[PDB]
């Protein structure tokens, strides 16, 4: 038995773009600020559910944030050593805050 | 306490492209053939782990296929009624085959 149908394969684009920001840790706040139209993103440490340095690419890390919808922010640090510093700092701020 | 870091937000492109194919059901084989460089994809019904009509868009459906890596083929039928026919047909072929 044999039927043929006209169909479309749906395929997403795989390229990953990278838009420069400044990530600042200011007491218990994290700010994602563009350098010199994008508006500044202000996170409180209490909002961060996850912060993890990539097991694949040393310069990559992500911060998952509750603000039913978790925002997932993936980032690239200037270097693997900076990546470790940002992730460590944020993991320490989160430990410290969560202690209470 | 206050540190600022130069970082990149990593963002994937969200657009979904759609590349025409012909999907043919030929006994227990499904072929994904381009119409008139792409090579024909030949699936046996035993390879299909899932085939489901979208709950969001009537013309959409997907076929998940084992060939540790499952291929996920998302498609758009010419119409919602054709979508239902393709999905029904494939679900029936899978029932029939799996009966053994």
């Amino acid at each position: 038995a044999y039927h043929k149908y006209k169909v479309w394969r749906r395929q997403q684009m795989s390229f990953i773009n990278k838009h420069e920001r400044t990530l600042a840790i200011d007491g218990d706040y994290i700010y994602i600020v563009p350098p010199e139209n994008v508006k500044t993103k202000s996170l409180h440490i209490s909002q961060v559910v996850l912060v993890k340095k990539s097991k694949r690419v040393p310069e990559h890390f992500k911060i998952f944030v509750r603000r039913d919808d978790i925002k997932r922010y993936y980032f690239e640090a200037v270097s693997g050593q900076e990546c470790t510093e940002i992730v460590t700092r944020l993991q320490n701020l989160l430990s410290a805050y969560r202690m209470n």
